[PDB]
């Protein structure tokens, strides 16, 4: 009753996006037929491989695969516990969020060497994040590691606010890069913010129900509706793209 | 009589490929030694590694590092049992197959948002099967990382046949590209179809030697002959891929 | 005694490096304020990263999260036993090094093609290495897989040693490069004489507090010494850079 509640919660949480992710296949492979080849076409197919890794996510919570327990250590509210990890979250988006970041560089048409900085801090990020979760030694490594996250957090927000905005604002894309860069800035912030409240945290929030649900509507705006935004305009300004 | 049988399948289709990656790096290096600076060295680079991570992966399976055994959920037609998953084989191929693609996307001269594309495509392909094989909670499961698997190797083969051969057409090497591309698809086209017919999916063959021989073989295609060809035909026109 | 004195070179080999590279970090964002955007910023952006990745590496060994015991197989010097390996090391490898290629990449201006290869021989270099501690099964399948990271190692070697140099002298940084090609070719050649000799491999040298210290060492001038040098030079050749 609060066990059916928090099973209820878990996988309506993990089911909605199975579905909704995809859809968002669908309907973006659908919206690629009109779409005219050069780079309009490459940042389609970037874009694309957004909702598939998402989808790929999902499949791995729902199957058991990329969930286990994790004891809380000394010190955390939980200390003695074991609590529900979606490690599997982590994991996908070492690969997911590099797909978001090529999408936009293509459409910002940044410096390659940018590039490559930006999804090697990006990819820092999700794996010390990862190992924030997985540590059960003692509660300060789990926060240090949390903090070392943001620190390759910032290094990606930096880049976006900075260098790609630059790039964009000279390949005549600044206006629709500046509406997703703040989508993606806005949303992005939510994560770790989720993870702090959320049980993995300081857990104020002690439902994995509650905080997987609150993970699952971020990845809805900051993926699927993100990408439709993209791909809307892309197909509307293929000139300005090309 | 017949585990001394499926034990002499296994050792002997591991130990061929260590043999035979062995031996291409050998010829390989060789080769290498009157191919000019620039453009056919790059490919060259690029396609020695191919038997290099290749020959690591044999290595793997072979001293039990990247093998173990799996229970089939209700439904398989070993529901129960354990059977022996060469994982090591999914693992690495999300390393060797990038290095394929790095040799074509050399050839090709293709676009570097193209390439970016299809290698995070090819990972998701490998890793998404490696999801299929580990799974156990359901039969449904796997089968569904199965299919995902298969729309990021639809990505990858479809940048094959579209944008690369035609940066190859423009690159003047259209010819050999679509020899390449040819044996690429057919070859890469046997894995899901060994997958599915071997004990890990249907298990229409139960021999696990089997299933191991069968991936040997389309390795000697898809990798050591294929690497062959491409050296020979880079050696013997040099200029025009220059 | 002899544990009071293992677990004090364990515990203060770590301590070190999380110390200097936080600090290194610190240093290296102040000294970015007076970096000009372009190429000089593109190499500091790069070079930044390898103290970030180099600081989680400490964490995941401090914390337990990547150490781990292994039992050497037969003919092992200490066959039978479960030994102490830093496995974390090696696996973080395969994401630091990258950005000190990618750091040398950007000054030397490869092309790309070298890049991707060079980076993707470093990563096999990485992973092979990992198996060689992780396997247990046999002596001959340990000693393999160090024989085969050492080809990976020869083929990043080579690369540096042709064909960047090639691409330093034409992008007029062959003085900077020649002088960090070869502060790297030297500390990086540490790395396998320190496995070779230490606990893990022939066990000349059995305390693991020592084998960790070697490392430790090697790091402060591998990363943060190398890329102090580096941001030095950049700061003080802006207009040779861009
Ligand atoms: C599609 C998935 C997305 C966009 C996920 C983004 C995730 C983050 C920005 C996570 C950030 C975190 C930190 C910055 C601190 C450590 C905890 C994390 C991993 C939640
Ligand atoms: C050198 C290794 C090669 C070329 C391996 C290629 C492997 C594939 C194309 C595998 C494809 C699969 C699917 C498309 C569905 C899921 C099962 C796989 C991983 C066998
Ligand atoms: C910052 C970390 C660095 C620069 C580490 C470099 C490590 C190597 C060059 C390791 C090389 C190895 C071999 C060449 C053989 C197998 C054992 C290894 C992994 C130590
Ligand atoms: C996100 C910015 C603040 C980080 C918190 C610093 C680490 C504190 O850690 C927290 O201490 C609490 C006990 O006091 C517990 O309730 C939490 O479970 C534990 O995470
Ligand atoms: C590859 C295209 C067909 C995929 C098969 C769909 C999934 C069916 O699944 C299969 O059901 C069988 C029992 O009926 C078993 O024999 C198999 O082990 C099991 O994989
Ligand atoms: C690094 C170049 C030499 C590699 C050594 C070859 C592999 C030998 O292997 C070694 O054999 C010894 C027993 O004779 C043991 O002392 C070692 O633990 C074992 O690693
Ligand atoms: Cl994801
Ligand atoms: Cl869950
Ligand atoms: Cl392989
Ligand atoms: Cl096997
Ligand atoms: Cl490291
Ligand atoms: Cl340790």
């Amino acid at each position: 009753a609060a066990a059916v509640r928090e099973n209820a919660l878990l996988s309506s949480s993990l089911w909605v996006n199975v579905a909704l992710a995809g859809i968002a296949i669908l309907v973006f492979v659908y919206m690629g037929r009109t779409i005219r080849p050069g780079r309009p076409r490459l940042i389609w197919g970037a874009t694309l491989m957004i909702p598939l890794v998402s989808i790929s996510s999902y499949l791995g919570l729902l199957s058991g695969l990329t969930v286990g327990m994790i004891e809380m250590p000394a010190g955390h509210a939980l200390a003695g516990e074991m609590v529900r990890s979606q490690w599997g979250r982590y994991l996908t988006w070492a690969l997911s969020t590099p797909m978001i970041l090529l999408a936009l560089g293509l459409l910002a048409d940044v410096d390659l060497g940018s590039l490559f900085t930006v999804i090697a801090a990006d990819i820092g990020m999700c794996v010390t994040g990862l190992a924030a979760a997985m540590t059960t030694s003692a509660l300060l490594f789990r926060w240090a590691f949390y903090a070392i996250s943001c620190a390759f957090f910032v290094v990606v927000l930096s880049a976006l606010v900075t260098d790609w905005a630059a790039s964009a604002s000279s390949a005549g894309t600044a206006e629709i890069f500046d509406t997703l860069r703040v989508l993606t800035v806005v949303l992005w912030l939510g994560y770790p913010i989720v993870w702090a409240v959320g049980v993995e945290g300081l857990a104020l929030v002690q439902s994995v129900g509650v905080t997987s649900w609150a993970y699952s509507v971020l990845d809805v705006f900051a993926k699927y509706v993100f990408a439709f935004i993209l791909l809307r305009w892309v197909a509307n300004n293929e000139r300005t793209v090309a």
